[PDB]
């Protein structure tokens, strides 16, 4: 696979690794999303150690209002983080 | 870096690799977009060999109407292709 193709498979992989832990296997619940950020975005995002922060991140991400982050929402999250990095480091 | 972090860096890298070739160093013109898809998405998307296909792809991802693909628009493109790969495997 190319570098881009690899990167895409890696986004699918990490989503599944966290979404399948509990409840809906295809959605991130707040605790799944917290572990994903803390473990996998430890350099791009401040560690989450407060319920209020987990809450705010889900509120921000959850466009369909079911209190979970689905794959489309996770893509949007990936784009906002990646964009932030893009901008920040130039 | 985590696999997710490395993937995000990979998106910014490839984008810069192609956007930097001609004209606007920070946006993809049609020629740069065609070569990105052809070289970097050769295992996920059919090879582009017709002007009308690159025209149509650009029209599709060019949401601000400048005839180029900026990083934000490239991220929506990445999300489209990733989603398709996701579905494909399932
Ligand atoms: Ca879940
Ligand atoms: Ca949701
Ligand atoms: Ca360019
Ligand atoms: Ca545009
Ligand atoms: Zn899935
Ligand atoms: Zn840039």
């Amino acid at each position: 696979m190319s570098e881009l193709e690899k990167a895409m498979v890696a986004l699918i992989d990490v989503f599944h690794q966290y979404s399948g832990r509990e409840g809906d296997k295809h959605k991130l619940k707040k605790s799944e999303l917290k572990e994903l950020i803390n473990n996998e975005l430890s350099h791009f995002l401040e560690e989450i150690k407060e319920q209020e922060v987990v809450d705010k991140v889900m509120e921000t991400l959850d466009n369909d209002g079911d209190g979970e982050c689905d794959f489309q929402e996770f893509m949007a999250f990936v784009a906002m983080v990646t964009t932030a990095c893009h901008e920040f480091f130039e």
